[PDB]
């Protein structure tokens, strides 16, 4: 009755989408996730959530470490947490997309980790692991790997400004991005420079996507 | 040996009321409570008590988050205490009310939640779910559902003012309120406007009530 | 091999005086306390010692709260350890007291507690639950039945000045005590009011003892 | 499947050096550490590591408490953590040395501890505990036995300046040091006097070392 993540929810016999609790190797209070189980056979868990712009994403490093939003809606599930999940087991990413014409777009990463090594992984900017490729969205985040995570008051990126002032987002920001799925809800085409929530491979630097979903899963 | 709210208790054998030590599922270092072992066949975790008015209750936020007072008299337990034992079942919700002239009244309520799919319980502000009012007090709660807990030091009411300052409480305010149990302790009729320990729909808004207990037990 | 005090330790056959590992019911990390194996049958856990005046006992809040000193020398356990201790079971507090002389004496009090019933202990200022003296000593605890705990920096005494500023130390001060032991260890007959390691009932107020040491164990 | 340390990951069958999940008698939430398994038949855990000055070592007390680098590169792994493991049994320490001319050393202590017996190890300043010398680089640890540790922002040692600040470094310094590992990484000879990483023992007070690691094994 103790599973670490959504797919020992899943292998448990828990079928249906929804909030679960769920107990990481170094968390071991545990917390609430929400549990995709129907992409690819289920048992992903959802850390990214942007479908309507209720929830104000432009939050500082605090908000970014420790969680924002509802489960059932629009959040972040906090850096600490994701950190916990991601040291515990070799895990992929799943990316969902929807633009404001109904189309649709993924991106799967085979490799996906937060300071996986770090000794302190706050202190150590929650660097990001990804790698390997594969669906329809294009990749837009292996330019990311290996970044620090940037927000507007705590900036570890390569430009002399702070990335996630200038593109209004919060993201593991080099000079700056490719992906930006924390940036404004500027809904569909807007004039401002890739400050929306932005996947440059599929939509360009001038779409902010209707719909973003982030997700991990045990390979 | 870990019971994870007072119900558990109660059917490990434990029939008397007074403090007991309860686990939730995610506060696993537990804390003691006052149980309720009689109320409609007991079970019941106390969260909220006024019976004397020898406890302040005009505290700000980090107060009414950690709780204050004493298990065996006046005290609030905590919303980072009763969110942690809401989000483990679904809760019901029963309010026990006295006069000054020894007059009693309840409500009780089939579902009641604190912060029951906040990422961050605390940054989103403890938002109240509660539905399904049955009794004799009246309800005075229902359209408090949704709202996040106000303090004199953390505005998240829909009032252009402060309706904990304005109403010398703190509650899941609206604009600003039907029910004020952690108001002043007015000790019966007032003058002021519903700034006592306020239940409208049993005794107005002119009426400071002798005696509140705020109770939780899964359905 | 989770004892929750040094009774449990003594009674898994660990018979010699020393630190061990203990874990109370809501303190599930754990920490190390010295166990007396030796006074009246044995397992206490010691919270207090004085002994050579090698340790600042004149400290504020924090420390009071947090613990100083060490377990194998002069030491404070700390509040939040000594509530954990004495809320999971009945305990019973032996002091030991001896002058420059030579001489000893203690005090033995039937029950013992520290914020037994506080919602948050710290916030209600770890008040002290004393009765049922018996011993050599003379009694100077009981009229501290009750009152909170009061520094240097955190006055909730029942005098208009600050007892711990006045007399040199820290404790459960009424207006102002009977008892000093985590007052200044001014070696013997001093010219200076009660400000030393003082028990009133047998060496009086211009009294500094040699040693001290405070010790819990179930009834 | 909880070890407490890296003997207990060895002699579970794990023969890879490499980075494993450890929990600690008084950390039960766990951590990660780095786990030399070659030396002296394996089962050691690493707590610092210098290899090429890629990582500021010259950091305060917060950063040495919580710790900093990555396991699998330059890291301290923090004084907290250092304290839960070497006070959950009899613990050997090992460093290994290697100048940039490829010459190699270690010394070996039959006993090492960080605030061992105290009650607050933080507040104590996480005192050294180390006897029992043998090996090839020569003993330049046992004159800062008893000594707490000193950061330029945190001064407990015996000079009447920060010894920290002076050698730019952070370590249990007496007046100043014989050992400073935590020094600048100066990249051999040096003009500077000992603020680099120095053995005083083996290549004397002006000679920064390539490549130390110093790790802890239960006896
Ligand atoms: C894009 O997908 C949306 C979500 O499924 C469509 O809206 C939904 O249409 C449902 C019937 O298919 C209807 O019951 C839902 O109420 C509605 N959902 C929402 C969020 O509005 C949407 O369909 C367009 O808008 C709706 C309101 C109807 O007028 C349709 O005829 C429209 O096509 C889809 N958009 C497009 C452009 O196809
Ligand atoms: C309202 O209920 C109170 C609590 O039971 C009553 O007071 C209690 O009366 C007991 C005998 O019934 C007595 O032993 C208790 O000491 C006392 N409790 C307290 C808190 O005072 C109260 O009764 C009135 O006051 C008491 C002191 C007597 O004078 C009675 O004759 C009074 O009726 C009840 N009040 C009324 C108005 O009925
Ligand atoms: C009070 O008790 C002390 C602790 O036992 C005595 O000192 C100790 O005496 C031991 C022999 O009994 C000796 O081995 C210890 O080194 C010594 N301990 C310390 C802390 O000094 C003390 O005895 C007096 O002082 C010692 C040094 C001798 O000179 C004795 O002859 C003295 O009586 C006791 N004091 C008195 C006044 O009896
Ligand atoms: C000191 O040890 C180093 C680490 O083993 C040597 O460098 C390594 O040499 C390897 C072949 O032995 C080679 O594959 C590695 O790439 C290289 N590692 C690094 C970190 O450079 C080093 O050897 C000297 O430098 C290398 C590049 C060669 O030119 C050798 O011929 C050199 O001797 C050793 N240094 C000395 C002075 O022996
Ligand atoms: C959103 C974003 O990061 N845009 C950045 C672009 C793109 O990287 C480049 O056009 C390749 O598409 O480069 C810069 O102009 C640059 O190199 O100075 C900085 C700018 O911040
Ligand atoms: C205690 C309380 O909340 N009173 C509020 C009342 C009542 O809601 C209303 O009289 C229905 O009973 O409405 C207001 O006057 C209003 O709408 O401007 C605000 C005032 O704060
Ligand atoms: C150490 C101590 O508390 N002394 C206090 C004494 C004794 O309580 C009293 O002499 C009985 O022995 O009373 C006071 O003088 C007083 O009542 O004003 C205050 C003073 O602080
Ligand atoms: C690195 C270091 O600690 N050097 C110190 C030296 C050596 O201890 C001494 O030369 C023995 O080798 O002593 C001092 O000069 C001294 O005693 O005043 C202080 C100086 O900080
Ligand atoms: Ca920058
Ligand atoms: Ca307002
Ligand atoms: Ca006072
Ligand atoms: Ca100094």
């Amino acid at each position: 009755s103790r599973p670490r993540d959504c797919l020992d929810v899943l292998l448990s016999g828990q079928q249906d989408d929804g909030v679960y609790s769920v107990f990481p190797t170094h968390y071991p209070a545990g917390f609430q996730v929400y549990c995709d189980m129907r992409t690819d056979g289920g048992g992903w868990t959802v850390f990214q959530r942007r479908e309507d712009g209720s929830v104000n994403f432009f939050r500082g490093w605090d908000a970014y470490r420790d969680g924002f939003g509802r489960l059932t809606g629009e959040h972040w599930l906090g850096l600490k947490r994701i950190h916990a999940l991601t040291t515990q087991a070799a895990y992929e990413l799943h990316v969902d997309l929807e633009d404001f014409e109904n189309g649709t777009a993924y991106a799967r990463y085979g490799s996906f980790g937060v300071g996986l090594f770090s000794v302190d992984p706050e202190e150590d900017g929650y660097p990001l692991t990804v790698a390997d490729y594969s669906g329809t969205a294009g990749d837009s985040l292996l330019k990311h790997s290996g970044m620090r995570f940037t927000t507007k008051d705590r900036d570890s990126d390569h430009s002399e400004n702070n990335c996630a002032a200038f593109y209004r987002g919060a993201w593991w920001y080099r000079n700056c991005h490719t992906s930006n799925l924390n940036g404004q809800y500027l809904r569909g085409a807007h004039a401002s420079y890739a400050d929306g929530v932005e996947w440059s491979s599929w939509t360009g630097w001038q779409y902010s996507l209707k719909f973003s979903e982030m997700k991990i899963r045990p390979v």
